[PDB]
């Protein structure tokens, strides 16, 4: 839809929940030696960057940083700087909703190596899921309906850091 | 390696089949256009299992087939899963990549609308972001221990333990 | 009204669905007692007892607590002594979690229970105690402007879940 | 003796630090928020955390203290909070949810004091087997245990190291 129904995360929202999800991604791992951060066009890798920029902040450590292009069921291409065999592999998208677009990009990293896990990160989880996929680290769980859609806006791309949810 | 803990008994098991029967009825509302599909040995067996008591409770019947897949292919499924809700039954989720080439063998068949996954035991120490929608029970496990499901149309007995 | 979240069939298929975890959680239900917060907690928690007792051939005993709904502990008629038993407490509807911290209180001073376990038909989210339902029917998104509304038929005339703007 | 170590001086503190930005993160900053610790552990936690939300946020929270018998090994001896609670965000700190019995003990000391806003549980262990329906917003880990078994936590404050272990007892 085309009207903003509310807002579920603001600017500053968005930082508490990046910063935290960074948080957990070294707790889980126990430090983030062996990860590789994996972003999925366009949001995702805009996320892959700034949770590294602060694991980098927070551990002293570089994670690097790979792109997926893959067209987004919910509306084929690779350049990841590192070999992904037995890393661990954080996937990061903006939303998770039918989960056919992790399942593709699960696909496609595990054509181009074996990591020895992936992880998955996303800003939102909005339901819906058509497939047995689920994040790993949850910036929001925002319920909506079918007929609902997730805006996120990124100050990169879009001017601002939003995340809505929009409805006809 | 020796057992180190019982987990689930014949009626434990017998009891998270019924619920998880229902909770398929349940989130499905009814089990129109849903397909069984079990993996490997027992995970056809908790299928079928499945279909009996799903069965039993709604009166009607789900198809029910086969993955035959490698321990971490060949396939048996004796209806068009195309626009079907396919639910994938497999005894234990330990890494969960036998469930996504699970998933990878279904979608060269067919074009579900969804898929669902229905496990007797989540072990846990995930590999990938795979979880299951029905699960019998959450059983803890360290690194150096296994899950050791029997059932009886293979074993003898029904039984799920902690070995190692 | 704003959407209807269960109908009919779907609250027969949850509350089916509840009395297969309780049986499974608790292996059996020897030493259970439902008591249900009144009304619609009440004819939850008879329903239950039917669905127990067609499953188990147990016929679980049900108890009431009349207790003003946040969403104070006016009496209680609990038949059998709750001393030593897994106590299930049965509400219609999980929001701030007042209503079952003021039932828990009640409990134990009517007796020592086991334990207690929550089943609610719905839970709406907006906790204000770290209070929590074992057992669930749904989980209903809402916003802080909106109520659920739920009719049981026994005493309300049809079986519905609704959101409303209230 | 000790069956295994769970959390480890390291792992106590990222998931320290990770509790601190989950309560800022959900509660959008920390205003109208007081902390308050159980005896005898879990104060030490809550002072752990006020200071590492003073770090994130500059702002200092306030913490009181609740001493109470805690079930796993209710009284309510003695309560200490330096400011008032009515239309506050109590967030209780305890080390180790087993029961619940002992929170449930001290939402009702609480509720004697004033009149929070809401009442949010943040432990650095949930070992499961409740008896009663609580639940911790706010997690460590998770350790699963056997009824055989109990948590041992060590605090350097009050032990002389940071550990959590499993002890067969």
């Amino acid at each position: 839809g085309s009207q903003e129904k509310a807002v579920v995360l603001d600017e500053q929202a968005i930082r508490r929940a990046l910063t935290r999800i960074a948080h957990e991604i070294i707790e889980r791992n126990k430090g983030v030696d062996n990860c590789v951060l994996v972003g999925i066009k366009t949001r995702g890798i805009y996320l892959a960057k700034r949770l590294a920029e602060r694991i980098e902040q927070i551990e002293g450590k570089k994670v690097p940083v790979g792109e997926l292009d893959i067209t987004l069921y919910r509306d084929k291409g690779t350049d990841i700087p590192v070999d992904i065999t037995d890393k661990k592999v954080i996937l990061v998208d903006d939303v998770l909703y039918t989960g056919r677009t992790v399942r593709a990009a699960m696909d496609a990293l595990m054509d181009l190596g074996r990591p020895s896990q992936i992880q998955l990160a996303v800003l939102v989880d909005r339901g819906h899921r058509e497939l047995p996929i689920r994040a790993d680290y949850v910036g929001k769980n925002v319920p909506t309906s079918k007929s609902e859609r997730i805006v996120v806006q990124l100050s990169e791309v879009d001017g601002q850091d939003r995340v809505s949810i929009y409805e006809k």
